[PDB]
């Protein structure tokens, strides 16, 4: 049994909402590399089987993710922690999205959106995410100091998935609100905010937009995905597509700004190595230490044996990539921030499968031309104050963080 | 060989900041329960020698504070640590109060001192601290919501410093300006205050009270300690200076941290809170200074050679109390996780070992929590917090800078 | 005057020349008919510059006064390596500019400054007697396995120890220290296409920072220390400075000693009677004798910051010149019969460790060093080695590189 305290419960939100409980997965993976973490009733963060196994080596992360036909995102979601008292119904949605569906509907649709990722697709959008970083960082400089957050790691991410989606100027003020309320529901700064209303007007949005682009074609991505190559997102899909980017797409990369920055401010040697080279290296380095994902989970739909564990049909695995990303028989000094670090063969963006993250060139992308425009307009920031954590059992944010970008 | 990241260091002060260490702790206490913790030059908060030895088990620290003298407080004072960059003067400076000072001269000044917190000297207060802990707990749940930290665990420790001393109540502000000056100097809301300052107008203010008493003596504290007793023995002028230092200090941000974190440990124990409420129970003062060890951790200076449980403990070498880690020690504790008001025995070191050291404020942290605790469920039996509380960057205090309860629930 | 005799298009940095042989005569024929020659290069085959060729130096004055005026010729503009694959990304070669020797002042003489304190004489001379002891006991192993090869039983080891003595890396780094540097030449040989310098420079690097905070600490006697303290004035290596200098350390003294060491030994077996007197009085002017024979680097060029007249042709600013030590060192004009092989030469001022200047090489007395310590060695345990077969040269453009050697140490 692992030294824990007793009842401790990995996927706890009040947790997060202090500290990543490194200790506690080291612990994990010294003493039970996977663990049955029991879940009193009605504190299971919607679910309702009596616990979960906690999976912390990278290897068995990375086992689950690629057996999908055995471990499925359909049946309970990904997300393995929502309000204890959240409706079935409420979690079932998730379904609509392509995160949480399992072949062969998950199949068609990867497909059919891997139109919009193709290196042409994310290449195209270098040039003015490239001039958007300068001037955010221009704009930072200037101001003096302020909310690293909200100055420097939010817009860029939020920039690229308008560029993606070719949303007009006009509307992406209202287009990153709605994506921004949807982000943070369990955390008391956010607990006024309903972000069923505003997943409603990006569907609404989002169809104006597809009906809008039917009518008028053009070079696109938008029409490359309701346009039939006989496969093509139905109107709906498309919804749910916004829906599903504009959410993935926004505080994953958002988070990955500022907890690779906070590595920077903690390991100065290696800022001062990226700001001479800029080392490409730096942003798997930045996903690997930020791990913006605490965890996802999976279904186990028939009894499968795991390194030596008997997981039950019907029971839920959840993939701390957290743990696994700092495994101490795959990466040497797990707890150096190496900027330099090759390969680098994290689960920052999961493990290698069905659904590995699609967007995932587009992160290091955004992460790249950011901490360069970081290094050319602010090379000597120093923090002022400790960050402020968000409040979830699974997402792994940072909320504020105050800077002083003269030095 | 303990399963910690490389260059761990349990003082330093960004953990604190963010968390409590409590599964590093766990770790060591598991594996290496007496450890080396090395610090790199320049990194060792003030003291240049290398790193210390970690104690984490609470029969250690009680051997090291009954054995005061072989681990000396006044070698190089009991804070564990200082700003990095901070004058070898600055830390000897400490050695001017009791608390790091070593026999004889410590035994005499304790004799002394130890008349004003008696108690039959504590019970005095009782009254006046229950009438102001009945009002702070009934204007904090009229404004309904607020900084639980300012507005319920502030003030009643400053009153109480200010009752034993007897300070006219138009004087209490700047006693507790002065006071509150010599507090959260390493984290960066407060980095904009100067301690050595302060230090300086409470000494000031001292002296006026110890001359003023002179010519009037009266029957309160002040006049008893500056008055020669049946043995000719009394506070000189200078060390009442440092004793009101001492007091204005001591007595301020620890029973603070420990109403703050108390009623942390009550929301997060809702059945906890119920009892409270319902039996007032005369245990649950010390439960909650365990639970809450506002003093995360002392340090002693070994005098010579001296073997501990185990292992060789060389002259000058620092040795480092962790108090977090000893009032959850599982050995002594069978259960030290779990919330228990009712827990009887409670032998936690949040007052310290016992020794020649051991906290002469302790009776008084009890009334004290006890009267705001009796307060707050008297007048707001249903309040909740709203957001997480704010940790205070400190390398041996655990304190709550900030903490946002609705009050009426 | 007469254009030289040489094939039409001939580039006297073409790897796929040097794979084979020495193009002895092609040089000798410059510094006859055109010392100073216009090297034309075809578009696409500059190894990585593109700029229709650079001029050739084969004089050594012309090279000690190209090497001498360094404010006019730059080794920052387009680094001092003068062929690398003829793909190679400019991003590539600008990278190598933070190394020291791709450093114009006034960067390069504040680390060059910092960099002396690890190669005073003193630190130098404190690793004779290890450095002794293992030559003695390479030179043993090597003729207890009676025959093999030479370049890795003989030439390799003692300057990777060198290496390591000098940085202090701990026994059990320094088969990883040997194997990044290694990895860092030789990739436009078919037997080293799959070594990635990139990757072992990162690797370098990132133990270099490593072994830097680790020896902040607990300061050692090595060279680490002294370059990593402040002085008065806080000058010092950064870590990762410290990691660009070991980087410039594993590539600069590695394989340069090792040719020197390997085309040492060809050159005693091709004068049997130098060998002889080597054995009988083991004169270390022999190492001088050697670096000026083996010429390990070939050549390494500057680019002109400005018009410049070199002994009566006009340099244009921005174009390229190449110092071929190769030729500079078998000038008729400076020495005596540069095509005898005389191991008590004296003087004997070869441009084998460059021309005197601003970059001239620091490790100089280092090298001849692990010569003079090795050839003791081989003389005192291998006294009657002889050839089995013929040496195979290295494929590239600026290193003259022996990658294997057949001999018969007992013979
Ligand atoms: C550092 C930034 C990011 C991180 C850490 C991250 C992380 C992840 C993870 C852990 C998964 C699921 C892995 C699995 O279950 O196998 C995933 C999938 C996904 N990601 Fe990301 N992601 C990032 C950026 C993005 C961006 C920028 C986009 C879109 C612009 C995006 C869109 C998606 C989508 C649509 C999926 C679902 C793929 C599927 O189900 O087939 N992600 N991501
Ligand atoms: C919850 C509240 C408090 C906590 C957690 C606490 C903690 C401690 C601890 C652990 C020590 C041990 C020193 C050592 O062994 O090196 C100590 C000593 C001391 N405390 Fe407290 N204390 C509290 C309240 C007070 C109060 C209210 C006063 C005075 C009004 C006070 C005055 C002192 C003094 C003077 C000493 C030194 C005694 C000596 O050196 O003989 N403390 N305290
Ligand atoms: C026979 C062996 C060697 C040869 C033929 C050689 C050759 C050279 C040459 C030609 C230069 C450039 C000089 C110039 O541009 O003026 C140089 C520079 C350099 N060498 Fe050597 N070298 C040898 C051994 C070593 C060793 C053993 C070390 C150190 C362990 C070393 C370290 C360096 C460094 C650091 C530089 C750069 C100096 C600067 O740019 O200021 N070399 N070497
Ligand atoms: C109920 C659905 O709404 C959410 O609760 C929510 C889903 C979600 C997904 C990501 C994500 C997924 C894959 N790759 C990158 C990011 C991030 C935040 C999310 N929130
Ligand atoms: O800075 C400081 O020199 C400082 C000293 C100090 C002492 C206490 C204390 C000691 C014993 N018992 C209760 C409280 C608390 C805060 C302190 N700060
Ligand atoms: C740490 C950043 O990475 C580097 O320090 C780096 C070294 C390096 C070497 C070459 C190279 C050298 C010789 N021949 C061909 C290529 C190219 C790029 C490089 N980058
Ligand atoms: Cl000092
Ligand atoms: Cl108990
Ligand atoms: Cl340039
Ligand atoms: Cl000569």
């Amino acid at each position: 049994s692992p030294n824990l305290p007793p009842g401790f419960d990995f996927t706890d939100p009040a947790i997060y909402a202090e500290r990543l409980p490194v200790a506690e997965f080291a612990e994990l993976r010294s003493a039970a590399p996977i663990w049955w973490n029991g879940q009193d009733p009605g504190k299971g963060g919607g679910f309702h089987d009596g616990g979960f196994w906690a999976i912390t080596k990278l290897n068995d992360v990375k086992e689950i993710s690629r057996h999908s036909d055995v471990f499925s995102s359909y049946e309970n979601g990904v997300i393995p922690r929502f309000k204890n008292d959240i409706a079935r119904e409420d979690i079932e949605v998730q379904r609509f999205v392509m995160l949480n569906m399992d072949a062969p509907h998950h199949t068609r649709l990867r497909k059919i959106i891997s139109r919009g990722f193709t290196p042409r697709a994310v290449g195209r959008l270098h040039d003015e995410l490239q001039e958007r970083a300068q001037k955010i960082a221009a704009e930072a400089a200037a101001a003096g100091s302020g909310d690293f957050v909200e100055q420097v790691s939010c817009e860029l991410p939020l920039q690229a998935i308008a560029g993606l989606l070719g949303v007009p100027q006009e509307d992406r003020g209202k287009l990153f609100h709605w994506s921004n309320e949807m982000t943070g529901n369990e955390d008391p700064e956010y607990a006024h905010i309903d972000p069923k209303a505003s997943s409603a007007e990006l569907i609404g949005y989002a169809m104006k937009m597809a009906e809008e682009k039917a009518k008028n074609p053009a070079d696109d991505i938008v029409t490359q995905l309701i346009q039939a190559d006989g496969e093509k997102l139905s109107d709906d899909e498309f919804g749910f597509f916004v829906v599903m980017l504009a959410v993935a797409g926004n505080e994953t990369t958002r988070n990955s700004i500022t907890q690779g920055m906070m590595a920077f401010a903690e390991h100065p040697d290696q800022w001062e190595l990226y700001k001479k080279v800029r080392p490409e290296t730096a942003a798997d380095e930045i996903v690997r230490w930020a791990t913006p994902v605490t965890a996802f989970q999976r279904t186990a739909l028939r009894d499968y044996e795991l390194s030596g564990v008997q997981i039950k049909k019907g029971q839920r695995v959840v993939m701390f990539y957290r743990s696994a990303n700092f495994d101490e028989e795959v990466f040497q000094d797990p707890f150096t921030f190496n900027i330099l670090r090759n390969p680098n063969p994290h689960v920052g963006f999961g493990g290698t499968g069905a659904h590995y993250c699609i967007g995932a060139n587009l992160a290091r992308m955004t992460i790249n031309l950011i901490f360069n425009a970081v290094a050319d307009h602010m090379p000597d920031l120093k923090p002022i104050s400790a960050p402020e954590r968000l409040r979830s059992g699974w997402l792994n944010g940072i909320k504020h963080w105050q800077v002083d970008y003269t030095g």
